[PDB]
């Protein structure tokens, strides 16, 4: 099972460690994607996790969006975790450097609750643009279900664990 995590909440975990090496080790029954509404898995989490399918999610995820057009801002849509885990719940947060609604943070967290135990980045961080302080809070007030946080980002872990109220 997952290891060396830090216990935040009665269902919150914590690990500093790279998502894609973390989803090989484990290969969790959901990983999830830190996805755009078009399913382009360019960069940061989504384009580390597509880059260790061999690019297998983006031709997936290009049918998927050729059947179903694109996913809302706060929303999401599981397809195969390929190499990685059983299901990506490709999860779409507010990108604040496109003048997203960060209020819609809440809605993407929303999504996590329909599935018992997930391997997870923080919403809507990195290259997305909101504050991971703030994310990790709308996660543990809003996840009810099990969710084991991988942070890339060691500096990063620190200062949210050393902050976390
Ligand atoms: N937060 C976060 C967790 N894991 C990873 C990244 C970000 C980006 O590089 C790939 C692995």
């Amino acid at each position: 099972s997952f290891s060396g995590y830090l216990k935040l909440t009665d269902n919150v975990y914590i690990k500093n460690a790279d998502i894609v090496e973390e989803a090989k080790k484990v290969k969790p029954t959901v990983v999830v994607n830190a996805a755009n509404v078009y399913l382009k898995h360019g960069g940061g989490v989504a384009g580390a996790l597509n880059k260790a399918t061999n690019n297998a999610m983006q031709v997936e995820s290009d049918d998927y969006i050729a059947t179903n057009g694109p996913l809302k801002v706060g929303g999401s849509c599981v397809l195969s975790g390929h190499n990685l885990a059983k299901h990506c719940l490709h999860v779409v947060g507010p990108n604040v450097n496109k003048g997203e609604d960060i209020q819609l943070l809440k809605s993407a967290y929303e999504n996590f609750n329909q599935h018992e135990v997930l391997l997870a980045p923080l919403l809507s961080a990195g290259i997305f643009g909101a504050d991971p302080i703030h994310s990790l809070r709308v996660c543990v007030d809003t996840v009810r279900t099990n969710v084991y946080l991988a942070v890339f980002d060691k500096n990063l872990y620190d200062k949210l664990v050393s902050s976390f109220l």
